[PDB]
Formats: structure tokens, sequence, C-alpha cells
């Protein structure tokens, strides 16, 4: 649930990353989605429902499903994302213990 | 196994659920064309609803109007 | 609808309120095992309705929150647990 972004450096092997970008109906951006068990995006810790922050230090939060997709097949066989989890993408959540 | 129903109004006499069908009225239209409870829609007029939302589905048979054409059985992904 | 009564034992509930951004209402959440409001039948996600019966469905995080601290060591909640189209 972090409040601490991972940066995730994947090199394509067996012509796959391994991973899938979707949108979600009323959110910005783009996500991570169908992490295939042991590919490249799973070994290098993208989980599900992961937010795109960055691609290769470029900000793509404000960007369409196709821009971000572009600039991934821009970057080749290498790409680097920065990247928060489903709950910090969430809405802010507040609570009061009583 | 798939069945073709095809539904003439001025009610069609079901409801759609989330897609599946619901509230089958008695005797009415869809029950008369061969629609049952909780049939599952594979498509509408020819399309795939297999993976479609519920406002989806809704306005493609609100589309087609007074007519229309179901196949039951009893957002973008790009791939890297 | 539950009606529930909470009596405080060790300065606690039993309970949390939560809001959420782009969501109405006060929910309860984090309901410690064994505690107050476990035993007095309330559920992670339970939609606040009334306080001391004041509907509450309208109202701010913090405007709750007023609401429970006020009555002190014991406070009563009305309690709801957490698509068709016809053609």
């Amino acid at each position: 649930s972090h409040m601490q972004p991972r940066l995730c450096y994947l090199v394509k092997e067996g012509g796959s990353y391994g991973f899938s970008l979707k949108t979600v109906q009323g959110k910005k951006g783009v996500y991570m989605t169908d992490i295939t068990p042991q590919g490249v995006a799973m070994r290098a810790g993208v989980l599900a429902d992961d937010h795109l922050i960055e691609v290769n230090g470029e900000n793509v939060e404000d960007a369409s499903h196709e821009e971000v997709v572009e600039k991934v097949k821009k970057s080749g066989s290498r790409v680097m994302f920065l990247l928060v989890d489903k709950e910090a993408a969430g809405g802010g959540i507040k609570i009061t213990k009583f």
C-alpha cells in the first residue's frame, strides 16, 4: 500500500516483458495488469494494478493509453518504470480510532 | 449450448443483470423467444459482449430498438 | 439494518471510522477482534446511517467523529452492511 514508489528495470526476454497495460473506468493514466508468472515484469518487482508514474524518467500520470504504449514501444528491448501500487493510486483514506 | 433468440417488443419482458438475463416475465416475449433465467449473453446482434460492461450492453440493446437478437448460453488493454 | 449500543471497555469501543475520497458516507473499519464493536455485531465496511438517532449520511468524517466523542462512554449506531436494468 506504500507511498514509496518502485523503480523497475525490465529487459525483454523470450519476446515479451510479461505485462499488459490497461485503463480503469474513471481513472487517469494507465495501470499494469496480466503480470505473467515468472515473466520479466514479475521478476523485476512489477505488481498487478500498479499505476505508472514514469516511463524512462518521463511522467505519464496524465497520458493516454496510446501515448504510454508508444513510449514503451520506442524504448525497444529495455524499459524502466516508476510505479506505485493499487492502494497508493486509490482515493485517500482518513481513519479515526475509537 | 448456445441458442439464438430474436425478440420483438411495448416491453421485452427481461432484465439485464451484472452480463446475464434475469426477471424473465411470465409468458412474455423473452420467455417465449426461448430466454431462460440467468442466461449468459455471448452476443447482441452479432457482436460479442462477453467482456462488455453493464452500460455497454445496455446501450447496444437500446440501440437496436424494437427488435433484438441474442446469443445466449444457459477499457483498453495492450499486451507487452 | 442493525442497531448497535456500544459501551467502552478499557477506553476503546474496538472500531475505527473511515472515509474515502470520492465516496459518500462514513464507514466502520478495523474492528478489533473480540472487542466491544465486534461483540455488538458491528462489521467492517458497515455504513453509518445514524449516531444516537441523528442521521449522518450527508455528514463529514470530522462531524461524525465529534458526534461519537460527545456521547462519552456509550454510543448507539444505526448501521447497514456493505446492477439490474429492465427492458
